[PDB]
Formats: structure tokens, sequence, C-alpha cells
RNA sequence: UGGAGUGUGCAAUGGUGUU
RNA sequence: CCAUUACACUCCA
């Protein structure tokens, strides 16, 4: 129960596509690679004077140790060689010197065998080494992380100005990734916040938004302490780099240390000879309790800082106004830069043997033909989606509701949200759903005003203690507010009442879209059915009573508090599939794997046979979240958990489980060989394009799936890969399925870029936290909804 | 908080020689 | 050990 089941065969459905993945071919040897641990005498050090230091090293002990010979460096711990150093396997102390004194200590640790890698790629070895992977992947960024500057996975470096004291730097993300036959150079374009090289003085000038400096409070100083407070900065008066501590609140003039007392301004006008044309100013507070102290005057901001601090509002709608690129540009950008590639002239990707092919790979996608999408009514229209996208118009819902009795509780300000605004509202909202097949009837039974979240409980328990048969409440909102939460946490775990939250300026003014949306998400919230695949225009797993979960966990900052993360699990109720039931759990702090899984799994089987009547034959598992190295992990837990739900609800139950891993996570980016193909604005590839070939794993079953039309940029498509399968599925059969489960989103007219059990699990995750504000099992009970909620869609 | 899509946040950065 | 750490675009009936 831990060994992932092979590619069973590759797909044949849907249309042939010609596309270009932005994989590189890579040539590598069968060397054995030899692996040192490295420690230098600062155990505290910035990641590229280790470099440097390294590097200095390698060149210092050239008759002893290295020469001829290039090893590539981790950057912390970790160095390479093609072949073996003279220094054995037992530790060797180096002292090396920088324009200072340090000691560096080698010993070796392992081999890292390339044969291995080689049958894993050819399939003689059903899994692939990791040491080889991480090892080809240090050998790729040494050099340009010596040059340029790295982040993450990523690359950056200078010629942007974006204008909130900070620039926009360009780069690129680089990864090693497993193919058939052969290794894969992943680049893909990424930008990020940076700091622009500014002397300090003109800094002040764009943190504050002064036009110049000719322009002359205490929060001012406030203001850019903050900003600055933790930067480091240049010496021009010499060269010698510091880390920005704190700021004055004594100017130059009359800011004093010592024992004689000499002002910052006196002090360099007797040393240093500086007339100092900005004697009024602040003074950088440099290192630490001893003073050292040097005017803005003097200091330049350093080349290279990372910025942390959140986006404003302006710097995050420029920034994408700076990166925002549709399909092509990216690969045209891509390919520019593997013109500047030359791997092949790259002296330390030469050392291990290396080449790297300078265009694109040429894979072929099939694009899948989009399900049937079956509606109610009388008309019992049947939608065709076309580009990923059909329409809610002349169509009815599959089943739709009735709205006898409902409620308006308007949190927004009376004077904003005015009653001709209401009713308008009402008006035009009552018409949509009636064209939509979800009539409601009469006008609201009750539509008051109210403020603040403390309003929420007391007004909802009024609701539902008065009015006999109350449906829905529809909620309106004057944007971000606590009242939001407050309404979630009292409507679905307190009291069990149906919610729609309606932003008060999609009140103010009515649109026929908005409206729609609005209606699907209110016939959903009440039991109803808004469409169904056509049973027709399904794969033969549906000959059988089956399952359909969907399971995702969300983390909280790694950083700080007990704070657990939550874990969302939904399943089918219907032979549709249209309907799901949620379960949430909460559990340990930052821990990817449902530990309640069973219990949770065992509540969505004893709902599935109180619904259907029958026991689902086989189960089909979606997981997102999980990443590569925790598969082996996950898988073996998580597993054993559904099979122990299965022979914890009867004697001999055990049904087919397919355990399969979505993600969106990856730099996996498709493109249009031919430009005939490229759909819309953006060019991107068409919805239902499938790759499982070329640019796959080299054994096990996985595919990339992008069934959603890309509006803007370029799309993101869906990586799946199967970790279990009791079932044993075709390709084509579990590609097509889905695909056709992407088509059953309920909160749009659209097929979304996972499928609808793993999204549905992410929308319930996302609602516990707002379930959670304002021990473990304490407010466990928090994320646990009412027994009237329980088997509802409450989760939009 | 009508909705989808894609951009940037995921814990990493940092303790340093005169003033 | 200590210091710092969700918004925004583009679309739609």
């Amino acid at each position: 129960a831990f060994k992932p089941p092979p590619r069973p065969d590759f797909g044949t459905s849907g249309r042939t596509i010609k596309l270009q993945a932005n994989f590189f071919e890579m040539d590598i040897p069968k060397i054995d690679i030899y692996h040192y641990e490295l420690d230098i005498k600062p155990e505290k050090c910035p990641r590229r004077v280790n470099r440097e230091i390294v590097e200095h090293m390698v060149q210092h002990f050239k008759t002893q140790i290295f020469g001829d010979r290039k090893p590539v460096f981790d950057g912390r711990k970790n160095l390479y060689t093609a072949m073996p150093l003279p220094i054995g396997r037992d530790k060797v102390e180096l002292e090396v010197t920088l324009p200072r004194i340090f000691k560096v200590s080698i010993k070796w640790v392992s081999c890292v065998s390339l044969q291995a890698l080689h049958d894993a790629l050819s399939g003689r070895l059903p899994s692939v080494p990791f040491e080889t992977i991480q090892a080809l992947d240090v050998v790729m960024r040494h050099l340009p992380s010596m040059r340029y500057t790295p982040v993450g996975r990523s690359f950056f470096t200078a010629s942007n100005p974006l204008g909130g004291g900070r620039e926009v730097w360009f780069g690129f993300h680089q990864s090693v990734r497993p193919s058939l036959w052969k290794m894969m150079l992943n680049i893909d374009v990424s930008a990020t916040a940076f700091y622009k090289a500014q002397p300090v003085i003109e800094f002040v000038c764009e943190v504050l938004d002064f036009k110049s400096i000719e322009e002359q409070t205490d929060s001012q100083r406030v203001k850019f302490t903050k900003e600055i407070k933790g930067l480091k900065v240049e010496i021009t008066h010499c060269k010698r780099k510091y880390r920005v501590c704190n700021v004055t609140r004594r100017p130059a003039s009359h800011q004093t240390f010592p024992t004689v007392e000499c002002t910052v301004a006196q002090y360099f006008k007797d040393r240093h000879k500086l007339v100092l044309r900005y004697p009024h100013l602040p003074c950088l507070q440099v290192g630490q309790q001893k003073h050292t102290y040097l005017p803005l005057e003097v200091c330049n901001i350093v080349a290279g800082q990372r910025c942390i601090k959140k986006l404003t509002d302006n710097q995050t709608s420029t920034m994408i106004r700076a990166t925002a690129r549709s399909a092509p540009d990216r690969q045209e950008e891509i390919s520019k830069l593997m013109r500047s590639a030359d791997f092949n002239t790259d002296p330390y990707v030469r050392e291990f043997g290396i080449m790297v092919k300078d265009e694109m790979t040429d894979v072929t996608g099939r694009v899948l033909q989009p399900p049937s999408i079956l509606y109610g009514g009388r008309n019992k229209a049947i939608a065709t989606p076309v580009q990923g996208v059909w329409d809610m118009r002349n169509k009815q819902f599959h089943t739709g509701i009735e709205i006898k009795v409902w409620a308006i509780a308007c949190f927004a300000p009376q004077r904003q949200c005015t009653e001709v605004h209401l009713k308008s509202f009402t008006e035009q909202l009552r018409k949509i759903s009636r064209d939509a097949g979800m009539p409601i009837q009469g006008q609201p039974c009750f539509c008051k005003y109210a403020q603040g979240a403390d309003s929420v409980e007391p007004m909802f328990r009024h609701l539902k203690n008065t009015y006999a048969g109350l449906q829905l409440v529809v909620v309106i909102l004057p944007g971000k507010t606590p009242v939001y939460a407050e309404v979630k946490r009292v409507g679905d775990t307190v009291l069990g009442m149906a919610t729609q939250c309606v932003q008060m300026k999609n009140v103010q003014r009515t649109t026929p879209q908005t409206l729609s949306n609005l209606c699907l998400k209110i016939n959903v919230k009440l039991g109803g059915v808004n469409n169904i695949l056509l049973p027709q225009g399904r794969p033969p797993v549906f000959q059988q009573p089956v399952i359909f979960l969907g399971a995702d966990v969300t983390h909280p900052p790694a950083g700080d508090g007990k704070k657990p993360s939550i874990a969302a699990v939904v399943g089918s109720m219907d032979a549709h599939p249209n309907r799901y039931c949620a379960t949430v759990r909460v559990q340990q702090h930052r821990q990817e794997i449902i530990q309640d899984l069973a219990a949770m799994v065992r509540e969505l089987l004893i709902q599935f046979y109180k619904s259907t009547r029958f026991k689902p034959t086989r189960i089909i598992f979606y997981r997102a979240g999980v990443s590569e190295g925790q598969f082996q992990q996950v898988l073996h837990h998580e597993l054993l958990a559904i099979r122990e739900a299965c022979i914890k609800l009867e004697k001999d139950y055990q049904p087919g489980i397919t355990f399969i891993v979505v993600q969106k996570r990856h730099h996996t980016r498709l493109f249009c060989t031919d430009k005939n193909e490229r759909v819309g604005k953006s060019g991107n590839i068409p919805a239902g394009t499938t790759v499982d070939t070329k640019i796959t794993h080299p054994t096990e079953f996985d595919f990339y799936l992008c069934s959603h039309a890309g509006i803007q940029g370029t799309s993101r498509p869906s990586h799946y890969h199967v970790l279990w399968d009791d079932n044993r599925f075709s390709s084509d059969e579990l590609q097509i399925l889905t695909y056709q489960l992407c088509h059953t989103y309920v909160r749009c007219t659209r097929s979304v870029s996972i499928p609808a059990p793993a999204y549905y699990a992410h929308l319930v995750a996302f609602r516990a936290r707002y379930h959670l504000v304002d021990d473990h099992q304490a407010l466990a009970k928090a994320v646990q909804v009412h027994q009237d909620t329980l088997r509802t869609m409450y989760f939009a």
C-alpha cells in the first residue's frame, strides 16, 4: 500500500494539438557525483558571501586539493564534485581570507549515482532517486546564483520604477524535472519586488512622496523609520556596508556621541572634511549599544534587497500592469532567455559533462471533447460548452427551488443602500430567478437595516423564531467587514440558516450576469440542482454506484502560534454527480496530512447510503495540496484510513479506491505552436488540453490537463498524479472523467481549473477560517456546522 | 461579500570594522 | 536566541 501504479496506457481521445512545453532537453552522463558537507566559521552568514568564500577557497587551493576541477556549491552545507577530491572521507580544515579570515570544513558524505537516475528514467528502477535530482539542480543553479540574485527557486537582476520607494525586478524560475528517458530543465519567467538602488536622501523623498529635497514632523520620522529599519546601507565617503537598526530623534546638528561629546555634523566636519549639506536631517543608527551614526547624505541603499512588506494597492496594481503578459509573450521571452542560455559554455555545467537544448520541447496534446450540460424546466435545453464556457440563457435549473419565505438584513449604511435600491434589486432579482426556474414568489417578509457584528446573532435568532418556513436570508454588506464572518458563523454553525451575502455596490447597480450567478449560488444553497452531466455522455464508471471525494488542507503562517491546520473533505451524494456534502476537521499545526480522515470518509459514505440507498462500489478520491516528496507519506496513511472507513462501515465492504493528487503549484506552461489555435486575447491553449507524454513521469500514472479557458495571462494547467487505482482506469477514461468533473462546478457556467470536489474542499476549508474568528477540542466545535446545515451545500 | 481566470504574498531575510 | 513577515488586475448576459 505504498507503491503507485505504473502508467496503464496512453490517451487517444480528443483532437490533436501541437504544443510547446517550457521544458528543455538535458543530456547527462552516468557518472558518480561525489557529495561533501561544508561548514563555515560564522554559522550564520548570508548565502552569497558563502559562495564568495567557497570560490575564493577553490581558487586558493589549486595545488593541494582543487585544480582543473570545479565543485558546485548548494549555498548552505552541500558541495558536489564530478570526481573525488584528494581528501578521502575524513574532515579537512582550510583557512580562507576575504577583502576576513574564515575557516571551512569539508567532509565526504555520500556518492550520487547518475546511473540509478538513468535506470529510473528508463523504467528499470520503479522509483526515482531524489539525491540525484537535488545534485543536478545544484549544478545548474551554481553560476546563476553567483551572477544574479537568487530568490527561492528563481533568479533576479536589474536593467521598471514603481514609486513606493521600491522597484520591480525581472527574473526566471529554474528547476530540474525527470521525464521519459531524459531530464528536463524547466525555465519560466517571473518578477518580484525589490528596493531601488537609491541614495537614502532621495529614498526619503520617495517614501514620504515629497517631490524633491528642497521641500525641507515626528510622524514623518516614524513612517520613514518603519520603512528603513532592517535594510542595508553603504558608505560613500571613502565601500563598507552596514545594517540600519534605528533612526535618530536628534538631528546630526544637535546629535552627540563619545570621552568628549562631538556632534555628527562637527565630527564629519573635522574628520571627514564634509560640508554636510543637510545638517538638520536625522541620523542613521547603525550596528547597535555603541553609537555609530551616519547622516543621510553619506548613505546609499545597497542594490539587491528584496521587499517583504505587504504591497500597497498602487504597487500591486502597477506591478500587474508591468507583468501582465499574454501566453505568446511569455513563450517568446522564455525562448529569448534560452537564446542567452549558452549552458555549453558555462564552465560549471561543462564540468559535469552536461548539455542543454537551446529550444523549447515539442509535446503533442489532445483537446478532449467537453461533456453536454443538461438543464430542466419544460424546455429541457442541452447546453454545449464552447471554449470551456456556456450560457445561462433560455435555460432553467434541472431542479429549481421555490423561495416562498425569505428575508433581507442590510448591514450597509441606509444612506448608501437606500429603499429604492433594495426595491429595484428585489424586482430584478425576482425577474432573473423567475427566468432561471427558481421562482421567488413574494416580497421579502422582512427587510431591515442593521450595524456591526454584534447585531447578527440576535437578529437571525429573531428571524428563525418568527417566520415559519424561512428559507433564505439575503445579507447586504458594505465591503469588507467582520459582519461577514459573524454571519457565516451564526448562520452555518449556530442556527443552521441559508445565507447569501451581497456587496452593496452590486445592489446599487443591477447586472443580469451578477444576479444570474447569485441565483446559481442561492439555488444550490437551498437544495436545488442547477444542471447535470448528460448521463449518455459519461464514462462507464457510472454504470455502478460511485462516490467522488475531494480533500484539501490549508495552513496558517509558519512563524507563529498554536494555530491549527484545517482539513476539509467533501463527497458526492448522487450518481450525477452534482450534490456534495462537506466535512471539516481541525488538526495539528502545519501538518499536510488528514488524520481524522477515516471518520470523515465514514460519515460521507453513510450519507451516501442515506441518499442513494446504495453502497459505492468505487471511490474516486481527488486530493489537493500534496507535493511530490509527501506522496509516500500521504498515500501511506490516508489510503489506509479510507480502507479503514470501508472495513469499519460493514463487514466485507472493500470498493475500488482511486487515489489521485491535484496540483497547480508548478511552472509547467504549455503554448500553441500554431497561432491559429490560440484562444482569446491572452492566446492560451483551448480548454480541455491534455498532455500525457514527453514531459510526464517515466513510470507512474500522471497527466497534465488544462480544463479551463484562460482569460488573462498564461494558463496554469492542472497536474494530476494517480497514487492508487484498484479500479484499473485507462488513461482516456480517467482524463475524461476528470474533465467532466471540472464541468460540475455549480458556482459558474464554466469549466474550472480543477475538479469540482477538490474545489469544494478548498471552499469549505476557507470557510472554516471564517468560522474560527471572533483549547484544541474546545473550538474544534467552531468548525462543526448545524444539523440543518450538514447535508447542505452551505459552502457557497 | 455574484463568478471565473492569473499576478504578487510563503516563512525566509538578517545579526559585521567605526562613530 | 533575537529583529522583521491577503491584496490587485483582466474578463462575463
